[PDB]
C-alpha cells in the first residue's frame, strides 16, 4: 500500500512537491522563550527553536531554558525529546535534562565533526579515566564501557547527581555512519540501529523519554522518530495500511518545527518505514 504510494511518488518525481506541501501545512506556534535575549547563546541555530508549549524546562533555580522539545505521540503511545547537539556552554544543561526527565537512552545521529565542521560539542567522555564534571548543574559523567560496531557505537555511561550521589546508567546510542551528503542509499543500517535502541529497553514507557539529537535536532532526528512512530502505528492499528506518513509527520511538527529538513529525508523515511514493516 505505502509501497504503491512510494512507487507512484518516485515515478512522478514529486517528492519535492509533497515535501513543500508539508512545510506549508505545518503548525506555527510561538517560541517566545527561545527568542529571549538571555537565551541567544543557548541556541545552536537561530532558525531552529522549540515551541513554548512543548519545550523542556530545566528544574534548577537558574534560567530554565534548553533548546529541546517533548514530542508526545498520543496514538503511537511513545514520547521523545528532540534537542540540538549540545553547545560548549549547554552540556551541563543537556545532562541536567537527561537526569530530570529520567531518560534511559540518548540517541546521537551525527559525528561531532562532519565534512571538517563542528556539529556538536564533545559532551560525553571518550576515556574511562577522564570523567566529566559539569559544575554548573553539579553532575558527573563517566565512560564505563563502549561497544563499537561498524555502523554504530553503544556506550554505557554513568551519570551521577553529585548533590545526592545517586547514580544512573545511561545508554548512549551513537549512529556514526550517516553520509556526509544526502541520506543513506539503503535504510538497512539505520533500521538495525533503531531496532537496537528498541531492544535495549530505552524506549519503554517505564523510563522517561529517549533524548534524540543530531546537530539542529530536526533533520536526522526527525527521521528517527518518524520511522519509529510509523512502525509503531503499523503494528498497532487495526488496518496497518491506514498509516499515512505525511499525516504522522504533520502531527509531530505540532511539537517541534522543521522535522525532516529535505525531500530526500522524506523519501528516506518512507523507505525505512516500508523496509522496517517487512521485518
Ligand atoms: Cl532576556
Ligand atoms: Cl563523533
Ligand atoms: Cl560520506
Ligand atoms: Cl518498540
Ligand atoms: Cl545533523
Ligand atoms: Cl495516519
Ligand atoms: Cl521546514
Amino acid at each position: 500500500e505505502m509501497e504503491k504510494e512510494f512507487e507512484q511518488i518516485d515515478k512522478s518525481g514529486s517528492w519535492a512537491a509533497i515535501y513543500q506541501d508539508i512545510r506549508h501545512e505545518a503548525s506555527d506556534f510561538p517560541c517566545r522563550v527561545a527568542k529571549l535575549p538571555k537565551n541567544k547563546n543557548r541556541n545552536r541555530y537561530r532558525d531552529v527553536s522549540p515551541f513554548d508549549h512543548s519545550r523542556i524546562k530545566l528544574h534548577q533555580e537558574d534560567n530554565d531554558y534548553i533548546n529541546a522539545s517533548l514530542i508526545k505521540m498520543e496514538e503511537a503511545q511513545r514520547s521523545y525529546i528532540l534537542t540540538q547537539g549540545p553547545l560548549p556552554n549547554t552540556c551541563g544543561h543537556f545532562w541536567e535534562m537527561v537526569w530530570e526527565q529520567k531518560s534511559r537512552g540518548v540517541v546521537m545521529l551525527n559525528r561531532v565533526m562532519e565534512k571538517g565542521s563542528l556539529k556538536c560539542a564533545q559532551y560525553w567522555p571518550q576515556k574511562e579515566e577522564k570523567e566529566m564534571i559539569f559544575e554548573d548543574t553539579n553532575l558527573k559523567l563517566t565512560l564505563i564501557s563502549e561497544d563499537i560496531k561498524s555502523y554504530y557505537t553503544v556506550r554505557q555511561l554513568e551519570l551521577e547527581n553529585l548533590t545526592t550521589q545517586e547514580t544512573r546508567e545511561i545508554l548512549h546510542f551513537h549512529y556514526t555512519t550517516w553520509p556526509d551528503f544526502g541520506v543513506p542509499e539503503s535504510p538497512a543500517s539505520f533500521l538495525n540501529f533503531l531496532f537496537k535502541v528498541r531492544e535495549s529497553g530505552s524506549l519503554s514507557p517505564e523510563h522517561g523519554p529517549v533524548v534524540v539529537h543530531c546537530s539542529a535536532g530536526i533533520g536526522r532526528s526527525g527521521t528517527f522518530c518518524l520511522a519509529d512512530t510509523c512502525l509503531l502505528l503499523m503494528d498497532k492499528r487495526k488496518d496497518p495500511s491506514s498509516v499515512d506518513i505525511k499525516k504522522v509527520l504533520l502531527e509531530m511538527r505540532k511539537f517541534r518545527m522543521g522535522l525532516i529538513q529535505t525531500a530526500d529525508q522524506l523519501r528516506f523515511s518512507y523507505l525505512a518505514v516500508i523496509e522496517g514493516a517487512k521485518f
